[PDB]
């Protein structure tokens, strides 16, 4: 398949929670977390709030965050493109929206199909995102350098960030 063959995740676009289409190049040069977000999930919470502690403190740095609503997991996202944007406006999210997506599966968007198989994305045990609130950290030339777990809190992300600023 063509994902595979893209070097960087500037290469991609996907459809913004508006419905705008955003190519990915936009973030050349920002240091960026990736993220599978649902918003009734045991971990929704501490996510969200964490995403925009590091956006606060770090927007500044050049970090930028890009959350995709996903309704695979338990189906934790069953709202509307609409709902989940205003959902997100409750945690006062002021970093990037995009609509629902799959992650898994044939019908996977095509940088979810491709950060998962980066040398510095593979996951342990097979490349599947395993649940809600996966991260991929990607560094300024938009190449995947960290995936983190559903298990691993977002501040966790905080100590390697300036490796890539």
């Amino acid at each position: 398949d063509d994902w595979r063959c893209a070097r960087s995740m500037h290469e991609f676009s996907a459809k913004d929670i508006d419905g705008h289409m955003v190519n990915l190049d936009k973030y050349r040069g920002f240091v960026c977390i990736v993220t599978n977000v649902a918003s009734q999930c045991g971990k929704t919470e501490v996510n969200y709030t964490q995403l925009v502690d590091l956006h606060a403190r770090y927007a500044e740095c050049g970090l930028r965050i890009l959350a995709f609503p996903c309704n695979q997991f338990g189906k934790q996202e069953p709202g509307s493109n609409e709902e989940i944007k205003e959902f997100a406006a409750g945690y006062n999210v002021k970093f990037d929206m995009f609509s629902k997506i799959c992650v898994n599966g044939d019908d996977a968007h095509p940088l979810w199909k491709w950060m998962k198989i980066q040398p510095k994305g593979k996951g342990s045990s097979g490349n599947a995102i395993k649940w809600n609130f996966t991260k991929f950290l990607i560094d300024k030339n938009g190449c995947v350098v960290k995936r983190y777990g559903p298990m691993e809190e977002p501040l966790v992300i905080e100590k390697d960030l300036p490796h890539y600023f």
